[PDB]
This record gives structure tokens, C-alpha cells and sequence, in this order.
């Protein structure tokens, strides 16, 4: 499974320590959120794949010059010849205004990339689960009108370049908003059986409702052919309410093990990142320091199997 390598914290092991730590829990997959010349100079060579992705920032740029693009690619892909770049995520959860550039940008780095005949390295974004208006039952599954306007020629993209849509998931927040519209179970893979009977199908989890209420939203907009990815998904060990490490726990590890059997109208394995490797001390009091599978001490804040 994957694992997203958050850096927004003062005291964290060096780079090539925490490459280590993947090898040994036989985590195959990182997700960086920028290009880390130290991660990078880490990662290469050990065939632990690689996400990397482009800040938020630096997207007016990479949408304005193709040579902004060709840059970009020669000095943070390019650079380094030995990593196993799987995709490059242009943008990440891109709010109002910015989604402008996000296809322009997506273009650029994708000719620059297919230029350099490292059109193996498929380009993308990574959008917010908030990003869907309606998402139960899943064959209701529907963007919100200001995403609708954005997200159209994203999908389109996507599909004419064979290039997944990847989306941060997380049952944790949906439950959280209002805890007395669902049931905590049905979030943390803990539901006796069907919660939703959708036609022919039902569904015994908020992972896959989420999911397949993408697939329907995606193909309302020509995306059919469109896979998700799931680049950001886990359940915090404190800081707010279900918040422990009993809880975080039996969420990852089921996830873990449901994923490789996929949704009810979309079986097979879904690639999946989970968030993240150690609690970030920078983030804002509350849930935000307590994502991390790991303490910086390099301890695991509670027992997982990868």
C-alpha cells in the first residue's frame, strides 16, 4: 500500500532514515508533496514508488510557459535518474480561482514529460471528497456546482491521456461533520452488514460509497474510462472526537486489507496512499498533529500490517 510522506513538521528523521522504515514495514509506495531533493536523492534505487507532486504555488507558472513545465520536469524528475516515479500530482485539493490553471499546467508538464520519453509517468491531481455535493446513494453520486464548473475538463483530460483521478478520502471527516447522521461503524469498517442498498448493490461501508459515488460523478462529466486513485486516507489517534489509537487502528488495518478487493460496482484493487507517516507538529492543534502511523521517535503510535 502506499504511504504519504508529510514533512510539516521541526523534528523528523532524515530522509534516508524514513526510507529505511519503508523498506522494513514493506510500505511500497511514497507520496511526497513536493520535490524533496533529499527524499529524492533517498528513495532512488530501493524501487519504493513515487508519487511526487507540484505545490499549489508554483501552478500559474507551470500553466503560463511550457518551458516553465520543461524546467520543472528537467530539474525535479529528470534530476533524478534511479526513482520510480509512478505519477506526477499537479496540484493538490486546488480551491476557486487557481482551478484555472489546473488543466493548462497539467498539460505542460505531461508535453514536457512525453518529450523527455518519460511518458511512463503519468501526470494528475488530487481533489477533496468535499468536491462531491451528493455522494450517497452512490449511483447518485454528483459534484457541487462549483467543482462541476472546474472539474468537466479535468475528467476529459484525464481520460484522453489515460491518467487516473486521484482523490483524498476519508470517512473520518464525512462521519465527524455530524455524528448523528450516520453511525461511526459504518465509517470505520465496523457495520454488521448493508447500510445502503443501492439498485443491486449494496454497501456495507462509507470507503466504497465515497468511491463509487466518484465513479458515477466522474463519468457524468465523460469519465468512464477514468480509474481513482485514493491519494490521501486514514483516521486520526487524537485530538477530537473517535480519535484514539484503538480507533485509528482498526480503521488503517482495514483498510489495509479491504482495498485490494475494490467497491461493489468496481471491484479490483484500488491504489491507495494512506495519511500519513509520523503526526506533524506544525499543523494546527487538534486532529491535524495526529494523522502520522509513526511518532518522529520513529515508534509506531499503534501495530499495522502493510
Amino acid at each position: 500500500i502506499g504511504v504519504c510522506y508529510g514533512m510539516s513538521a521541526n523534528n523528523l528523521p532524515a530522509a534516508s532514515t524514513v526510507v529505511s522504515m519503508f523498506k522494513s514495514n514493506g510500505i511500497k509506495s511514497m507520496r511526497l508533496y513536493a520535490p524533496n531533493q533529499a527524499a529524492l536523492q533517498a528513495v532512488g534505487g530501493t524501487g519504493i514508488n513515487v508519487v511526487v507532486g507540484a505545490p499549489n504555488d508554483v501552478l500559474s507558472n507551470l500553466a503560463a510557459s511550457p518551458a516553465a513545465a520543461a524546467s520543472w520536469v528537467k530539474s525535479n524528475i529528470q534530476a533524478y535518474p534511479k526513482v520510480s516515479f509512478r505519477y506526477v500530482c499537479v496540484g493538490n485539493e486546488v480551491a476557486g480561482g487557481a482551478t484555472r490553471n489546473l488543466v493548462p499546467a497539467m498539460k505542460n508538464v505531461h508535453g514536457a514529460l512525453v518529450a523527455a520519453g518519460l511518458g511512463h509517468i503519468k501526470v494528475t491531481t488530487s481533489v477533496s471528497q468535499a468536491i462531491l455535493g451528493v455522494f450517497s446513494p452512490p449511483s447518485a453520486g454528483s459534484f457541487t456546482g462549483e467543482a462541476a464548473a472546474f472539474m468537466g475538463p479535468v475528467v476529459q483530460f484525464l481520460a484522453r491521456t489515460n491518467a487516473p483521478l486521484m482523490a483524498n478520502i476519508y470517512p473520518y471527516l464525512a462521519w465527524a461533520y455530524n455524528p448523528s447522521a450516520m453511525d461511526m461503524g459504518y465509517a470505520l469498517f465496523n457495520a454488521s452488514g448493508t447500510v445502503v442498498r443501492d439498485g443491486a448493490y449494496g454497501y456495507q461501508n462509507l470507503f466504497d460509497t465515497t468511491v463509487d459515488a466518484f465513479y458515477t460523478a466522474m463519468g457524468k462529466h465523460g469519465g468512464s474510462s477514468v480509474k481513482l486513485v485514493v491519494s490521501e486516507s486514514g483516521w486520526p489517534s487524537g485530538g477530537g472526537t473517535a480519535a484514539t489509537p484503538a480507533n485509528a487502528r482498526f480503521y488503517n488495518q482495514h483498510l489495509i486489507n479491504h482495498v485490494g478487493r475494490g467497491t461493489p460496482r468496481h471491484p479490483g484493487a484500488i491504489e491507495t496512499y494512506i495519511f500519513a507517516m509520523f503526526n506533524e507538529n506544525q499543523k494546527d492543534s487538534g486532529v491535524e498533529q495526529n494523522w502520522g502511523l509513526f511518532y518522529p521517535n520513529m515508534q509506531h503510535v499503534y501495530p499495522i500490517n502493510f
